[PDB]
Parts: structure tokens; C-alpha cells; sequence
């Protein structure tokens, strides 16, 4: 299980 959330 891999959550990963990016903003910029």
C-alpha cells in the first residue's frame, strides 16, 4: 500500500 500525493 503507497499513497503519495504532490502539488506545487
Amino acid at each position: 500500500q503507497i499513497g503519495l500525493a504532490q502539488t506545487q
